[PDB]
């Protein structure tokens, strides 16, 4: 008793509105640092009949029996999980059950810390993540800065990490947890500086590779394992899984990690796992492990570098004057145009990228950056010589930006209104358009 | 830069657990009341590049562009919720962006009542869920009694909500927040009285609706809508659609909670919604719509009744000694065999149930009953006159179990030792597998 035809014929509506999303996403230049496509392989293991499957619990400990072969999903996940980071199931234990990133880490947190928690993490606009504590004076906008009490540390006027403010701060505030690892960072981390600030005050090291999980998995980037007790990181970022996190836990550093960890995300948090993202997650993790997929990894680097250095040759100045990873921030203040400007240039051209706080910006109400990142267009198979390219056309809107606010002035309602129909546009989006719809598309 | 290789070339070892678990739920009689069949359709959404996208924030108030696409998607599930549960726009808002209907729970009560808020749930071991508050004396086992203060209803003797309990509970508590609607409870709920009650003590209306959404949605039992001021409900169960959840909220009886159910979900807990999801929700709530539907539902509470009168028919005592739903609890007393024995000899049998608390137990240590419910088989064709043949062989499991149990005695780990090589097990396997095997399955 249920409707089995195809998805085209069941519900029209919806499957033309997916086949235009696919087509925009074949048809752009996308530069969302945090954005990369799933292969056919991955997508099949989402659609899978698996998520019909209850199982609340963990392995060989299910509230249900039918569990057999999901149990041996999650155990191959697991296992390939620890394998792909280079840690031993010994020293080393992986929850792979969190349904997102800020779920994995409000989990992993309340671990650590339990409520009224003390927390440190780097703020937002210094390019931090929601869930490493951040609040407003306005409002505790995370649920990190309100069930747990968290400061915020900030990076210094140049982009970098201010470990000398990171120590005062720690030593004042005495917190139980230092969150290390970020969302718009564009240098590598020092984590042994970290966790030489954690023993100094007593307080756990978590680091949330989200960003750079790839580079840590591939040993191209430093490496956490070593200093820290907890490892959070999404699967769907530079990884390339699916929408899905993981929770890393020191067993060695600290006996009786695996149970607070494992009971925070159940029961205390979720409910069922969701099985064809474990599955999904599973099948990825073999991916990542293979030499191809450190080539892959080589290739973000190498591509996010030469667009670095053909942004400067445009004499664009960018935060940290470069990036030893995927991504970098675009500081836009001798333009005089904002970050939303840009992203609305480049939405008009089928160029993705978000705005993004600089280190100036006191403030996240205007950014006066965009970041942007290599994976996505690592993944469709762009090489060093078309970070040119890629350069070039960002140049380009930043001009016609320029040209555009000259001509209608710096209010955003009053900007967005020269942009329909601008003849430069037109023929930009056309140049986008051809050149990407053209790349190798999964 | 991607390998593109079908799931079975790519990974063999998964594609073949994958394949197993497709067969064992093929050949399984499926009495987890909590569980569905999802179609192909469903399936193809769940597996689709949308979840490529990130989208942070909502409609046409997002951090990024390029999200025209995901905006109808978003803004077609919210037309679509609002609809099929027979509500105004202009009177109920809904949230689509919950990951599941723990996390739903979790947020809308933050929303509602913010840390330290006083809430009032059944207790689990009288049939409510983990995320309405509860607790034990050793752990607060769920974040809601946690970053809550909770307290815990029961049900009286005989199975029923005792609503003079409940009053007298929140007089003396005043909580914000009463929550209703539940696990494994087998009548429908008296929302007016519940309403009578939050009125009385100025405390909010919650109605978690997850395994009865498709009975309220097809008008067959009571409405919350009229009285309730929050409303959720997981997608998987009943409802058939995919893991995820809803969070309605009524905006008439509340100006501003839209606002603040809103920021619960995104940016205090969640980040990027899984587009995925959002769209599979669309595409089932469009089914949920139908004529069609509605037979179906209707259909899952015949299975119900026929199957609770065959039960009692052969002996077998039910809580509450019938059902107003899809889902039956047996009482297993009289026959001296606790929950998980049968759970474990149903296992045995391809038989798919759980053990579940009945009044008696004051625990949740040793259940005295099992679950069961209708809406799998429903989906897999079952009509009244099939659940004579379910009723036979959970009475013909219940002897086995008596049998089992004398020969090897009431301690679990010496019980199972008889269940493997069961001559009359195998026999009962085979008849469940045969009949199972042969059922519609999408
Ligand atoms: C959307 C999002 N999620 N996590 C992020 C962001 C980033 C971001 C950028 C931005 F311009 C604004 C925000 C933001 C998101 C939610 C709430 C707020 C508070 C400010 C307000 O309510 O106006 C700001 C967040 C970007 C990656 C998009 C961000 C920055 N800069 C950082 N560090 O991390
Ligand atoms: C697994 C689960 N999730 N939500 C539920 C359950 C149910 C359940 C049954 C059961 F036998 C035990 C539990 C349970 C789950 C988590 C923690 C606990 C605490 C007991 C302990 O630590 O041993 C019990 C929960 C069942 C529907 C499976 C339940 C009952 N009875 C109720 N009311 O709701
Ligand atoms: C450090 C970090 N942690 C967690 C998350 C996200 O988890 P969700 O799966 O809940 O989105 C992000 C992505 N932040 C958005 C971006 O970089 O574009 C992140 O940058
Ligand atoms: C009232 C209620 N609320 C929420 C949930 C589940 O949300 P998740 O999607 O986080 O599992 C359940 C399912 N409880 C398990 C069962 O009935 O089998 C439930 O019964
Ligand atoms: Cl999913």
């Amino acid at each position: 008793m249920f409707n089995n035809e195809p998805l085209e014929q069941i519900d029209k509506e919806l499957h033309d509105i997916l086949a235009d999303e696919e087509k925009r996403q074949r048809e752009t230049i996308n530069l969302i640092a945090s954005e990369n496509l799933t292969n056919g392989a991955v997508r099949e293991c989402l659609g899978n009949r698996v998520s019909n499957k209850y199982s609340e619990g963990y392995p060989k400990k299910r509230y249900y029996g039918g569990n057999d072969f999901i149990d041996k999903i999650e155990e191959l996940c697991q296992k390939r999980a620890l394998e792909a980071f280079n840690v031993s199931d010994e020293e080393w234990g992986v929850n792979v059950q969190p349904l997102s990133g800020s779920a994995a880490n409000v989990q992993a947190l309340y671990a650590l810390v339990g409520v009224k928690g003390k927390i440190m993490g780097m703020h937002l606009c210094s390019g931090g993540h929601l869930t490493h504590g951040f609040f407003d004076e306005k409002k505790k906008v995370s649920i990190t800065s309100d069930m747990f009490e968290s400061k915020l540390y900030k990076c210094n006027s140049q982009g970098y990490v201010d470990l000398d403010a990171v120590r005062e701060m720690a030593l004042s505030f005495k917190p139980k947890v230092i969150i290390c690892g970020y969302t718009s960072y564009p240098r590598d981390i020092d984590y042994q500086q970290f966790r030489q600030i954690c023993d100094e005050v007593n307080a756990y090291l978590f680091a949330d590779i989200s960003h750079i999980s790839s580079f840590v998995a591939c040993n191209i980037l430093n490496n956490p394992f070593l200093h820290a007790d907890v490892v959070t990181t999404t699967t769907h970022k530079i990884l390339r899984g699916p929408r899905s996190a993981l929770i890393f836990f020191n067993k060695k550093r600290n006996p009786g990690i695996e149970q607070k960890i494992n009971s925070a995300v159940f029961p205390s948090f979720q409910g069922g796992p969701h099985n064809n993202k474990i599955a999904a997650v599973a099948c990825q993790l073999k991916e990542v492990h293979s030499p191809a997929f450190k080539e892959y990894t080589q290739q973000v680097l190498l591509n996010s570098k030469a667009l670095a250095k053909a942004l400067i040759s445009k004499q664009i100045d960018l935060v940290t004057n470069g990036t030893d990873n995927h991504l970098i921030v675009v500081d836009l203040r001798k333009f005089s145009i904002t970050g939303s400007k840009l992203q609305e240039t480049c939405n008009a051209i089928n160029v993705s990228l978000n705005k993004n706080t600089i280190p100036s910006d006191v403030d996240c109400v205007s950014p006066s950056g965009v970041r942007i990142g290599t994976p996505a267009m690592t993944t469709r198979g762009a090489k060093e010589k078309d970070m040119e390219f890629i350069a070039d056309v960002l140049a380009r809107a930043i001009k016609i930006t320029v040209d555009l606010q000259e001509q209608y002035g710096k209010k955003l309602v009053d900007f967005k209104k020269g942009l329909p129909g601008n003849a430069q546009l037109q023929q930009l989006k056309q140049e986008v358009v051809t050149w990407a719809g053209a790349l190798p598309f999964p």
